[PDB]
């Protein structure tokens, strides 16, 4: 046994690509920490992604995480791509570089740092922490304030 932990996120953007932002709340035993930023220009997939990575970078110590989210963007790359995308060496079937990397990979390399529980949140029928990253991230994304400098223009 190492350390509960409890941790809800959430990505949203404005356009495609547009302003957006991400919400994650880290849950402790009661303790809550709350993350959140917003972006100028970016994507509903990059920010699903930023707020997992933002959530777990943030843990000092191995821990049991539970990791809510109700990204179909995430949940359909755990689920489906990065297990092929390793063996492939982060590389579509086409020897051809995948989209979004440097955070995938990010998201990765954070993820094998803990024990991950993955929890898709369904028809919405998610905790009011799923709503909170959610007002967290659209209010972000009505104020972004920094440059998503890893997102590659697709204009
Ligand atoms: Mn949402």
């Amino acid at each position: 046994m190492l350390k509960q932990v409890e941790i809800f996120t959430d990505g949203s953007c404005l356009g495609n690509p547009g302003p957006g932002g991400y919400g994650a709340i880290l849950r402790y035993r009661g303790r809550e920490k709350t993350f959140s930023a917003g972006y100028t220009r970016t994507t509903n997939n990059r920010m699903a992604l930023m707020a997992a990575i933002v959530a777990l970078e943030a843990l000092k110590e191995h821990c049991e995480v539970i990791l809510s989210t109700d990204s179909q963007y995430v949940r359909q790359g755990i689920t489906q791509w990065i297990h092929n995308w390793k063996a492939r060496g982060w590389k579509t079937a086409d020897k051809k570089p995948v989209k979004n990397v440097d955070l995938w990979q990010r998201l990765d390399a954070a993820l094998g740092q803990h024990q991950i529980k993955w929890e898709w949140v369904k028809g919405h029928a998610g905790h009011p922490e799923n709503e909170r990253c959610d007002e967290l991230a659209r209010a972000a994304a009505m104020n972004p304030t920094l440059e998503d400098t890893g997102y590659q223009v697709e204009v």
